[PDB]
RNA sequence: CGACUCUUAGCGGUGGAUCACUCGGCUCGUGCGUCGAUGAAGAACGCAGCUAGCUGCGAGAAUUAAUGUGAAUUGCAGGUUGAUCAUCGACACUUCGAACGCACUUGCGGCCCCGGGUUCCUCCCGGGGCUACGCCUGUCUGAGCGUCGCU
């Protein structure tokens, strides 16, 4: 499948994909844009914590209306979220390339997540009621989420 | 440096434009110029080993016979003295519908002839053929203090 970006090293690199995966687009991003930089023990702890609200995902881009908590300030933010779905959903995908690297052979506590992307999925169509006889779109917005790890040591 | 924002490029998504195709239309021209009470057009309901739609067909129901052709149909199974296709002149063609026994509930009949029932004794059941309107010619039966003739 042809990926976005190319790794640097193929040999030491594994692949992962999710294609019409049914999470939140804006929510996803703003999570994988803190899972980006991050070793794959690191990112599975800290999932976990998202998912147990210890530590947060900062808004950044799509943070209207978001509110304001106080885990936010270790990023240099102030507006986070936990998005729970989102944040189980690149923990299955993570815990898949987690696989995919234990059938290349790599070494397991060396991954480092070198690329992640989220791309919007098609969107998917429901109906909603409205006032004065006026019915509505109540679209959903699927993503596409891509990562590649490398053994960085 | 970092987030966010702007521009450009690479790649990836969303979207289906462009191009190339076309068993389809539009227009012109030619030949023929054919429906129906022997039941038309239309509609309804059914019919396939596995079949919903489309198509084809009518209880003989994706067809029967005959003729031409000549080894297939096919998604999967099953089984040359002619498989399949095409032609189509024979046979068949459920219900409503001008729609025809009366009505349109799928209801009520009447007449005749058969088979069970019975042993012609009417019942009951099943089957078949008739039972609409108008109108032409002829037949039969009639009507009139209509016009007459005769006993
Ligand atoms: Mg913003
Ligand atoms: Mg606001
Ligand atoms: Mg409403
Ligand atoms: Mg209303
Ligand atoms: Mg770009
Ligand atoms: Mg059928
Ligand atoms: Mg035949
Ligand atoms: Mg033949
Ligand atoms: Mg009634």
């Amino acid at each position: 499948v042809r990926y976005s970006l190319d790794p640097e090293n193929p040999t030491k690199s594994c692949k992962s994909r999710g294609s019409n995966l049914r999470v939140h687009f804006k929510n996803t991003r703003e999570t994988a844009q803190a899972i980006k930089g991050m070793h794959i023990r690191k990112a599975t702890k800290y999932l976990k914590d998202v998912t147990l609200k210890k530590q947060c995902v900062p808004f950044r881009r799509y943070n209207g209306g978001v509110g304001r908590c106080a885990q936010a300030k270790q990023w240099g933010w102030t507006q986070g979220r936990w998005p729970k779905k989102s944040a189980e959903f690149l923990l299955h995908m993570l815990k898949n390339a987690e696989s995919n690297a234990e059938l290349k052979g790599l070494d397991v506590d060396s991954l480092v997540i070198e690329h992640i992307q989220v791309n919007k999925a098609p969107k998917m169509r429901r109906r909603t009621y409205r006032a004065h006889g006026r019915i509505n779109p109540y679209m959903s917005s699927p993503c596409h989420i891509e990562m590649i790890l490398t053994e960085k040591e």
